[PDB]
């Protein structure tokens, strides 16, 4: 009777068709993923904005069974491992000092690193790799920026972060570095904060309180490493999915390099057309019973939802499967609704932004230096992008 998930594949880019397909000639399925228990799997807007928008619907009961999910281990870590009042308590928090002001107070440095990135691109020759020499040195050093965290270890952090990225080729002995040193230097940076408030966001995060709750050691190190580590896997991945797409549509480099007053609204087209890499948001439970097209959602009863093909369904966007860039204003899902969303957008929009701004600023003749499939892939089973791609000017 279950269907097996995912419906995409990690070779792969876009939505699959057999994905968006289902999406209009099954509108809600039982599936297995590979890991955990079954689940019934939700693929339309208005479905999906109603399983991610009432509060019986919720992630807690995910801390005591084997949660339907694409990767081995559990969700332990960050926010994602945690439920109301107790996520609430912490996510009341974070958006006080991860605030889309300090975002924009990031974009003079990130540029400044990015047209830097495209200043040694262009002293090393071609062809290069634009993910290893732009799209995985953009975040980590703008992320080290935003932590006030000094230049001559940034070094370390790329190396570090890479030992744990699967979009990055790092080895053990670094891990074993890392687990060793970095947990620490963060220690010692957050005690740094505790000493003596500065404008970095480790500052903002040892001030800023929840009505009067603080934010402590493990809560404040717990969320930094998976910034410098879950944030950069997104943005590393986003970004080389992105930057392979503005190397392999010739009209649209040709576009924003005529029109970069039109980037924001080809960013925000690109994000509504985001697919998510598997296709869905993290499992939700049913905490008691619900009747959604015609069929029982059962007590104790877990829901995905498709977020990133429910920001691809025909019968809310037109040709909804394509990108349209003349579209704006622009809405999107492939982030998730209500209280059920990812934090980070604030920050990728600003690197989002300056990735197509500076390049086109500073080496436009840029272009993909093979045919246009023969690329290596990223494979670690939650996002999909390239690992190398290669051009030359
Ligand atoms: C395949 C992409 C993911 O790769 C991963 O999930 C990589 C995980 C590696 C294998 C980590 O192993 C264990 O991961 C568990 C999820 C948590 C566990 N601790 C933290 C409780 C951890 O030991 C190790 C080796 C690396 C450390 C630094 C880690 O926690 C890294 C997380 C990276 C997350 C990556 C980004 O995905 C994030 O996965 C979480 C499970 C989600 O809750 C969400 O996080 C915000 C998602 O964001 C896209
Ligand atoms: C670059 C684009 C990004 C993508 C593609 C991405 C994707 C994901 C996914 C698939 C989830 C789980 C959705 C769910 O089931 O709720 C998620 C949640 C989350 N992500 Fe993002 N993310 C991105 C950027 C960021 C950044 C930059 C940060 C760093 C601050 C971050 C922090 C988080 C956190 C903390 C959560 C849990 C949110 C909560 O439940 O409160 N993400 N991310």
């Amino acid at each position: 009777e279950p269907r097996a998930y995912p419906f995409n594949d990690v070779h792969g880019l876009t939505l699959a068709g057999r994905y968006g397909e289902l999406q209009e000639t099954e509108p809600v399925s039982r599936v297995r993923p590979p890991y955990g228990e079954e689940a019934w799997l939700v693929t339309r807007y208005e479905d999906v904005r109603a399983v991610l928008g009432d509060g019986r619907f919720v992630r807690g009961p995910s801390m005591t069974r084997d949660e339907p999910r694409t990767r081995p281990e559990m969700v332990k870590g960050g926010l994602l491992s945690m439920d109301p009042p107790e996520h609430s308590r912490l996510r009341r928090l974070v958006v006080k000092a991860f605030t889309a002001r300090r975002a924009e107070s990031l974009r003079p440095r990130a540029r400044e690193i990015a047209h830097e990135l495209v200043d040694q691109m262009a002293a090393t020759g071609q062809p290069a790799d634009l993910v290893a020499m732009f799209a995985r040195q953009l975040p980590v050093r703008v992320i080290c920026e935003l932590l006030g965290v000094p230049s001559a270890d940034h070094d370390r952090f790329t190396r570090w972060s890479g030992a744990f990225l699967s979009t990055a080729e790092v080895t053990a002995e670094e891990m074993q570095e890392a687990a060793e040193q970095a947990y620490a230097y963060m220690g010692d940076l957050i005690d740094r904060r505790r000493k003596e408030p500065t404008d970095d966001l480790v500052s903002a995060l040892v001030q800023a309180r929840d009505q009067q709750d603080s934010l402590s050691e493990q809560e404040l190190l717990d969320l930094a490493i998976g910034l410098l580590v879950a944030g950069y896997e997104s943005t590393t991945t986003q970004i080389a999915d992105f930057v392979y797409l503005l190397m392999t549509r010739p009209e649209l480099r040709r576009q924003l390099l005529d029109r970069p007053e039109l980037i924001p609204s080809a960013v925000e087209e690109l994000t509504r057309w985001v697919p998510l890499g598997v296709g869905t948001a993290f499992p939700r439970y049913a905490v008691e019973d619900v009747t959604l097209r015609g069929v029982t959602i059962r007590a104790g009863e877990p829901v995905l939802a498709s977020t990133g093909a429910a920001n691809r369904d025909q019968a809310q966007f037109p040709d909804a499967d394509r990108i349209d860039v003349d579209r704006t204003p622009n809405q999107h899902l492939g982030f998730g609704h209500g209280v059920h969303h990812c934090l980070g957008a604030p920050l990728a929009r600003v690197e989002l932004q300056v990735a197509l701004e500076v390049l086109l600023q500073r080496l436009p003749g840029i272009r993909l230096g093979i045919p246009e499939t023969q690329l290596r892939w990223s494979e670690g089973m939650l996002l999909r992008g390239p690992l190398e791609l290669p051009v030359v000017w």
